[PDB]
């Protein structure tokens, strides 16, 4: 039914939301540290001096293990 | 149809997935350091010297912006 197509939008709009903000490809697993931005796979926050959200130097990243992995 | 109870289902255990594992009332938003469990929200995580998935003690807790993050806005 057209409820069925709502459901179909709401979780393809939940399950991007959980990909890289850089590749679109991997889950989010990696957070900078200390902002505390989640928006990266681990090899796309691997490469990055400043946070790509808000500009504050990343001092590390914190591997993040997420139940919706 | 059927499938609209399937995906009410499958949107309903995904949303419970991001909810916080002890109170099961408020999204997560925050991760055990050093292991880097990410299951409760700030107010349970503030409360535990270990973690409750593994056990292992907390160092500290690491407040966590997601994309995924909902609110009554
Ligand atoms: C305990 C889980 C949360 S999870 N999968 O550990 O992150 C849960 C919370 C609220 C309602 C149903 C189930
Ligand atoms: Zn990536
Ligand atoms: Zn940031
Ligand atoms: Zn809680
Ligand atoms: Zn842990």
């Amino acid at each position: 039914s057209q409820q069925t197509r709502v459901l179909q939008e709401k979780l393809r709009k939940l399950k991007e939301a959980m990909l890289c903000m850089v590749c679109c490809e991997e889950e989010i697993n990696s957070t900078f540290c200390p902002c505390g931005h989640t928006v990266c796979c681990e090899s796309c926050a691997a490469q990055l001096q400043s946070c790509p959200v808000c500009r504050s130097r990343v001092e590390h990243v914190q591997h993040v293990y997420l139940p919706t992995h």
